[PDB]
């Protein structure tokens, strides 16, 4: 029931081998979806790849040929140890994962060689690191959104994501396209494939957290001058129209923050990277923005950015 849910939410974002098995009937758990169905038992280093943690790649999938994927861990009391069959898992990549099936058979062949195509690549989250020079100053702008997650989502993901522009690679999309087409898809800036610079890729995962997808991290410069529109799909899905009054008074640092340099027609901000890292500090510690927005020197930019 959440599984849906959460698949008919991403529709207005959307625009070696599988071994499935046929079952007579789904187990009493799964019969509200229930119609064929088809099993696949596997590992999350591949299951993670047809369902994401918002279902990304699982509602795709549906929005593609209509089935309806269900995934649950096999024996999901392992992930409950501490410290072989049974114990705790070495890591996320080993949980074994029981993946479902739901709809026609002309439905399920489709999506059976889209998913044996699908495990074949590697999906992650992209963030475009977009940032400014600023003629009086010698640091470097980026732009901010917040994006409200919605009530259906994994226990690792917060209810607003104070985040640089970006999304995730669409089924069979490129890091830098998906990066590119998702700034512009949460800013509305249009920025060119070649001044897009890769800065790095970051996995920190939990056996119990085995859905987490890698990062792959971009920065490209915009000119200071912008028409920085703001979200244009599922614009109402990012804090927006607040009120900087009682917000600036919020007990929360990122709020306060938010209501000083927000804009709230947009939903956007620019902040220095002293300012991210200083936001992202007590969550993160300390280099939040040196760690993933680093030019690589042939983009004769870190010098430009400063962290270098
Ligand atoms: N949000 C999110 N973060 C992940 C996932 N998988 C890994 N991470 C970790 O997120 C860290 C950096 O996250 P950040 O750049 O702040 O993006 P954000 O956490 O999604 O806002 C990296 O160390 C990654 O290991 C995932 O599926 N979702």
């Amino acid at each position: 029931p959440r599984g849906s849910h959460m698949d008919d939410a991403l529709r207005g974002e959307l625009a070696s081998t599988i071994q499935l098995e046929k079952l007579s009937h789904p187990p009493a758990r799964f019969d509200l979806l229930t119609s064929f169905v088809y099993k696949w038992q596997t590992k999350a280093a591949l299951a993670r790849k047809v369902s994401g943690p918002m279902r990304e790649w699982a509602a795709e999938l549906k929005y593609r040929t209509g089935v309806h994927i269900e995934l649950e861990p096999t024996y999901p009391e392992r992930l409950s140890e501490n410290a072989t069959q049974w114990g705790a898992y070495e890591t996320a990549d080993d949980v074994d994962i029981t993946v479902y099936l739901f709809g026609s058979e002309r439905g399920i062949f489709n999506c059976h060689k889209l998913m044996e195509a699908a495990i074949q690549q590697d999906p992650v989250y992209v963030r475009l690191g977009i940032f400014r020079r600023l003629a009086n100053s010698s640091e470097v702008e980026w732009l901010m959104l917040r994006r409200i997650n919605r009530e259906l989502r994994p226990p690792d993901i917060p209810p607003i994501s104070l985040k640089l522009p970006g999304k995730w690679t669409l089924l069979y999309e490129r890091y830098k396209e998906a990066a590119i087409r998702t700034l512009w898809e949460e800013t509305g800036i249009t920025v060119d494939a070649s001044n897009v610079y890769p800065t790095g890729h970051l996995y920190q995962t939990v056996p119990q957290y085995y859905w987490r997808v890698p990062v792959r991290y971009f920065v490209a410069e915009v000119p200071s001058d912008i028409r920085v529109e703001g979200p244009q799909v599922v614009p109402l899905q990012y804090m927006r129209n607040w009120d900087a009054r009682l917000l600036r008074q919020s007990p929360d640092p990122i709020d306060r923050a938010w209501a000083q340099l927000a804009d709230p027609a947009t939903g956007c901000a620019w902040m220095k990277a002293s300012m991210i890292d200083q936001l992202q500090k007590p969550l993160r510690g300390d280099n939040y923005m040196a760690i993933r927005y680093t030019p690589p020197p042939y983009s004769n930019l870190q010098e430009v950015v400063g962290l270098g």
